[PDB]
């Protein structure tokens, strides 16, 4: 049939570390970083936490490591009442991590430790009883299994994100054919469209809504019937843009479950993203529902 | 007076992590690393462990973090009978770490998390009762305090290493004036000599032995009386060159304490270095004394 008032987020739960260096080192040189704070991250977790903060029950499906057990992150999620019953805990691998070296002018070079994500290929998705299954970056093969199992039962939301290069023409077409809400940033949309030889109408033969996000230039929602332009919502002061995308999706999907029309979903996504960019870390300044509604009332 | 049959190593104790990536990422891209093994490291610790493996009692003076306590590294050092009574344990900071991203052609870009090394400026050196105080990379101000306190009591060994750029003409002259054995790699020697306007004889007015290491082209020992050429000792197969320098110093200083002439000290240093380069990690393939003597017997 169809399922309950909740959203499942599938994909990375990770610890993000931002290392403030002066200059990237040339061969046979040692530069340093004073300290490196850890932030709770991972696209799936970011989205799940944002959804929960907006008053919608979320559940998380990720592979975590031996250093997740009893650690800051686990207690943090338990304290937020996020259902983590579906987490796979690895005995051998550590939790996925992103080690981000950033310079003095603010140019970022990153890295992603796969770690316990190696386990996705050993696993198969459970049945989902949620209204929406949102598939964020993770293991593409497992993500396709999730889309193909959920589609026609749960609404499927998908954003290929930085995983996009790993999808062949054929595999991308397959997951999109099992997607209800397809989110892509503009660069990724152009790349996907060139790969698929798709125009907008080709996506809309397969999905219910295509949402192209353009950051500071807003977003656009395309359906069969309509093109909806969503403005960017002005933040107070941009400290960290990293969590913005996941937070827009968190807001959009939360609004959808809460029963608003797609335009309002877009506006809530935009308003949500405007909060997260005000602080460092993808989950640090996630807003409540009433705070997001209040900000849209001003803008 | 003078002191006992032991060597104090001052400076970094660190955890080294080598991350095997495909290509360094361009702006707004996510590449990955499958896993990242941890190796026991830090120039001071590397040297102390190498010394101990050669049958000479060593002690370590480093600032370590809250994640050192009870961790792999602490038990490992205790099990090797390395005196770690002088370690400073930080409550607030983590242990220094080196995060080394390496590519497919084998080009390395590195980073050094300062962490608990912030505490050196809060501390002052104890009296040392050892025959040699070896001062490796660390906090230059604390290192100078160590040299100035030890000189004329303990023999002082010093290598500015990758810290060399942090020393002004004046500060470098000062620590060298309190050094008995000065080690430098050739590039660092040329840089130091240009900065100081020193020729070899200028060093020798201040130090007892200047040891210039040239890796695969061997090393040279200069004293007032003599120039001693030390060949490189052929290894089996070079897997990791990272630990080679510290191991040469470990061998050289161990031989010195064991009462051999400087030429033999050089040869032992060379032979020791030939073992460490055969495996990944700076301490993983550290040889015993008899094994080092045996290898020189062949070469
Ligand atoms: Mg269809
Ligand atoms: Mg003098």
């Amino acid at each position: 049939g169809g399922k309950m008032e909740k959203i499942t987020c599938v994909g990375h739960t990770a610890l993000d570390y931002i290392f403030n260096v002066e200059k990237f080192p040339e061969p046979n040189t040692s530069i340093q970083i004073p300290s490196a704070r850890k932030y709770y991250g991972g696209a799936a977790a970011n989205t799940a936490v944002g959804i929960k903060k907006l008053g919608v029950n979320s559940e998380l499906l990720s592979c975590v490591g031996y250093d997740f057990k009893n650690s800051g992150y686990e207690r943090y999620l338990k304290n937020l009442d996020i259902n983590i019953s579906k987490l796979y805990y690895s005995e051998e691998e550590e939790t996925p991590k992103a080690w981000i070296f950033t310079d003095k002018d603010n140019n970022q070079i990153t890295f992603f430790l796969w770690g316990a994500a190696k386990h996705y290929k050993e696993l198969n998705p459970p049945n989902f009883n949620t209204e929406i299954v949102h598939i964020a970056t993770g293991d593409p093969e497992f993500n396709l299994k999730c889309a193909k199992k959920a589609y026609g039962n749960n609404l499927v939301s998908f954003d290929p994100g930085q995983d996009l290069p790993q999808y062949s023409k054929e595999m991308l077409l397959e997951i999109i054919e099992h997607t209800n809400f397809l989110f892509m940033n503009k660069h990724e949309f152009e790349r996907a469209s060139n790969l698929l030889n798709f125009e907008i109408d080709d996506y809309l033969e397969r999905v219910d809504a295509l949402i192209v996000t353009k950051g500071s230039k807003g977003s656009v929602i395309y359906t069969k019937d309509k093109k909806i332009e969503i403005p960017c919502i002005k933040a107070g002061k941009v400290i960290d843009p990293t969590g913005a995308g996941d937070s827009y999706r968190a807001g959009f999907l939360s609004a959808y479950v809460k029963g608003y029309d797609l335009e309002k979903c877009g506006l809530i996504g935009a308003a949500t993203a405007s909060f997260v960019v005000e602080a460092k870390g993808c989950q640090t300044n996630l807003p409540t529902w009433d705070k997001v509604v209040e900000r849209l009332e001003k803008h």
